[PDB]
């Protein structure tokens, strides 16, 4: 069970940050951040909203490294359910297929 592993990388770079969704107008970055630090140290976070001024129910939470945020996913991930929703929470990474470069060129 040869654990872990090394190949080629392509460049892309490592996206420390997450996307958090199904969230209410009640809970704030702080909130949050108490409830990830426990999981690991975050580096900044942040709450999306709208032209008006309501949160649409998502935000994003960066760590200082990946493993730290692998964690909180499934730490937090469609695990809670926000007042008012019936959904489970939304914990996933923010570019997960969406790699900017060439493959071949």
């Amino acid at each position: 069970g040869s654990s872990g592993s090394s190949g080629s990388e392509s460049r892309g770079g490592r996206d420390r940050k997450l996307f958090v969704g199904m969230l209410n107008k009640q809970q704030s970055e702080e909130d949050v951040l108490r409830l990830f630090q426990p999981f690991g140290v975050i580096d900044e976070c942040t709450v999306l909203r709208g032209p008006d001024g309501s949160s649409k129910g998502c935000a994003f939470v960066k760590f200082s490294s990946h493993t730290e945020a692998q964690a909180a996913i499934h730490a937090l991930h469609g695990s809670q359910t926000m007042p008012g929703a019936s959904s489970s929470l939304v914990v996933k990474f923010a570019d997960t297929d969406k790699e900017s470069g060439p493959s071949s060129g």
